[PDB]
């Protein structure tokens, strides 16, 4: 349970959308509605948790830093997502649909797989720890040479605790990408959401908490596009 609250982009400060109570403020998140989770994969629901769109863009060049807070978030096991999304034009005609989103970054689970497995609680395997707790951040640089223009950035957690229960908690806002860049992912780095995985999949439904498995977890979606 929790959402992306605000957000730090190229230094300046971006409130969020206030989920639980909007202010009818303008801001550069799209809508969420409350800390619930996505359950289906299959769910439209998983793209930008409902919202539809935004008033305000942050600018940024590429190799900028994009940092999300976290005002709570309660789940230590599972990865993180972050995507970005090529706007053909306006933002307010973007609904992220097809096969535009491409993962800049992304963190998974780094335990020994022998005294931290999988499903241990403390001290736990997974970078996600790490947001736990209050106004915790996550920094990920936008890839050097992305071509400029209107881009949708989109932070995901999927919370694992609940064996083949997953939880997708996700949230979009608004980047216009300043300079010449050219680069563009090519289409092996692009992914639909929802579409990227399938509820099925080994590392979307699965038991956590056996530990005859290979304590290995594969992050889902595309590799990551790293530019130039
Ligand atoms: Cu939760």
């Amino acid at each position: 349970h929790g959402a992306v609250t605000s957000y730090n982009i190229a230094g300046k400060d971006y409130p969020g959308y206030s989920g639980f109570a909007p202010t009818g403020q303008d801001v550069i998140q799209w809508q969420w509605p409350d800390y619930n989770p996505v359950l289906s994969a299959s769910d439209p629901k998983l793209r930008c948790n409902g919202g539809t769109g935004a008033a305000l863009y942050a600018e940024a060049a590429p190799g900028d830093t994009i940092t999300a807070t976290w005002a709570q978030w309660t789940h230590s096991q599972g990865p993180i997502l972050v995507w970005m999304y090529k706007c053909p034009g306006d933002f307010s005609s973007c609904d992220g649909s097809g096969a535009g989103w491409f993962k800049i970054d992304e963190a998974g689970f780094h335990g020994d797989g022998t005294t931290v497995f999988l499903d241990t609680e403390t001290p736990s395997g997974w970078d996600i720890a790490k947001l736990v707790g209050g106004n915790k951040s996550w920094s990920s640089k936008i890839p050097d040479g992305l071509a400029p223009g209107n881009y949708l950035v989109r932070h995901e957690l999927i919370a694992l605790h609940q064996a083949n229960n997953p939880q997708f908690y996700p949230e979009c806002a608004q980047i216009k990408v300043t300079g010449s860049g050219t680069a563009e992912p090519a289409a092996s780095y692009k992914a639909a959401i929802p579409g990227y995985c399938q509820q099925s999949d080994p590392n979307i439904s699965f038991n956590i908490n056996d530990h005859s498995l290979p304590q290995e977890y594969k992050i889902p979606g595309p590799p990551v596009f790293k530019g130039t």
